[PDB]
């Protein structure tokens, strides 16, 4: 019965060892749609914990604008994606900000590029006490799409979607979400690491016209699950 107390800190809590968080996200109710996240509690109830709305999609723990705790950015054509806390822009940031308190950080980067096409996800790094390393990029290099491109592996985590394999009797590339064949797409994908495709990180599926399952496990937290799920709905496809 994970608790789920404050929606703030619950959002930024990393999953635990061997547990596994399932939440659902539900669409709505020119004007932007709104997606829920809620707990799905094993017992039968619903426990809110985010709600995200573009306006970049601003996700707060708030549902009844601009107040948030979560932030995504997409670039024009919609293939990367960067999900930033609600600290403060290094661009807009006072002297005093820059070399004494501290910045924005950035949770998470994502990235939609013959075979199935790839989705890369990259996360900070975590320490030895297995607590996220902040990190809160000063200038371009920092960020999570720049150290990645230029390999900086260090204090970063790169993730994947797991690949789904052709099946001949569905005549479609197929996922395995615990063990029902799903047809892959980009409402329907599992992050995985590269050198551990058993270990499903996040699995997201759409259950409905406006209803999907979002599960996450260690080392994401609900804020950047449902921030890489969201880019999935403003991506290319
Ligand atoms: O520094 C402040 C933090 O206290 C706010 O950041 P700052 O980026 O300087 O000021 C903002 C810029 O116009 C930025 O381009 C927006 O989106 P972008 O960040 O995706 O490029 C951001 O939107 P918002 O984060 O409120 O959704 C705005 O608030």
């Amino acid at each position: 019965d994970i608790e789920v107390q404050d929606l703030e800190e619950f959002a930024l809590r990393p999953a635990p060892q061997g547990i596994t968080i399932k939440c659902r996200i539900t669409r709505d109710k020119g004007m932007f749609p709104t997606y829920f996240l809620h707990l799905d509690r094993e017992d039968g109830k619903k426990v809110f914990l985010l709600a995200g709305r573009k306006r970049n999609y601003l996700i707060s723990v708030d549902p009844t604008g601009d107040s948030y705790i979560g932030k995504l950015r997409s670039n024009l054509m919609g293939t990367k994606f960067t999900v930033y806390d609600n600290g403060v822009n290094p661009q807009k940031a006072s002297s005093s900000t820059l070399e004494s308190g501290t910045l924005r950080q950035e949770l998470a980067a994502v990235c939609y590029e013959k075979g199935p096409r790839k989705m890369s996800v990259i996360v900070p790094g975590m320490n030895m006490v297995h607590e996220r390393v902040c990190i809160r990029p000063r200038n371009e290099h920092e960020t999570l799409l720049a150290r990645w491109q230029n390999k900086n592996t260090e204090s970063i985590i790169e993730l994947q979607n797991k690949t789904p394999v052709w099946n001949d009797d569905t005549e479609s590339y197929v996922l395995n979400f615990h063990g029902r064949v799903t047809q892959a797409s980009v409402k329907n994908f599992q992050i995985i690491h590269g050198n551990d495709p058993d270990y499903i990180v996040m699995q997201f599926g759409r259950v409905a016209e406006d209803v999907f399952t979002m599960d996450y496990n260690y080392p994401l937290c609900a804020l950047q699950a449902f921030a890489i799920a969201l880019s999935s709905f403003d991506s290319k496809l």
